[PDB]
DNA sequence: AGCGTGGGCGT
DNA sequence: TACGCCCACGC
């Protein structure tokens, strides 16, 4: 079901794809293939990267549906805590 | 609050 | 293999 194992020392994590044992596995190797060609900073994942490239830009396609709040978020999981800040 | 950066997952 | 989504933890 998690055929693929890493191997690094003292890890036991292991993964059903090989994509995700890859992706894992950069933590331990610190590559970062990924560059911004804003602020040239390099990222081990494609998606961090176009979430950072927001910071520059400004871009918050995630509003809060609260009605008379006006924020709104770079990310869905910023909204997702935002959210559960107003029913608290 | 904003965001780096793991995770699991869908396509 | 690629791309990118949501979930969360930890500053
Ligand atoms: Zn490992
Ligand atoms: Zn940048
Ligand atoms: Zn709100």
């Amino acid at each position: 079901e998690k055929p693929y194992q890493c191997d690094f020392k003292d890890c036991e994590r292991r993964f059903s794809r090989s994509d995700q044992l890859k992706r894992h596995q950069r933590r331990h190797t610190g590559v970062k293939p990924f560059q911004c060609k804003t602020c040239q900073r390099k990222f081990s994942r494609s998606d961090h990267l176009k979430t950072h490239t927001r910071t520059h830009t400004g871009e918050k396609p995630f509003s809060c549906r609260w009605p008379s709040c006006q924020k709104k978020f770079a990310r869905s999981d910023e909204l997702v805590r935002h959210h559960n800040m107003h029913q608290r």
